[PDB]
């Protein structure tokens, strides 16, 4: 697997401020329900949908990316409503994430 850093700017959605994405997991939550994960004991937060079109598709978040940190904040043992609450402040245009992410890009150049 792979680390990937990525940033999202929210979009007003009326009122609201949106990512665009939908998270699952948690250390509150029951890990063996989650389908992401290569190991069911992972209580980590994981991307469990990503709207077609929205701010985190274009950002590049992809579903089954672990959040590992949030604008500074480690996410690894966090609740579920704990990674609700980073991922939506109202004050906060932009969210900064990091994400591990299951796996040729070798950039070959002709002479
Ligand atoms: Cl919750
Ligand atoms: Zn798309
Ligand atoms: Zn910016």
């Amino acid at each position: 697997s792979m680390v990937q850093r990525v940033e999202i700017h929210k979009l007003r959605q009326g009122e609201n401020l949106i990512l665009g994405f939908s998270i699952g997991g948690g250390i509150d939550q029951d890990p063996s329900q989650n389908p992401f994960s290569e190991d069911k004991t992972d209580k980590g937060i994981y991307v469990t949908r990503v709207s077609e079109g929205g701010p985190a598709e274009i950002a590049g978040l992809q579903i089954g990316d672990k959040i590992m940190q949030v604008n500074g904040w480690d996410m690894t043992m966090v609740t579920h409503d704990q990674a609700r609450k980073r991922l939506t402040k109202r004050s906060e245009e932009v969210v900064r994430l990091l994400v591990t992410r299951q796996s040729s890009m070798l950039s070959e150049t002709e002479v």
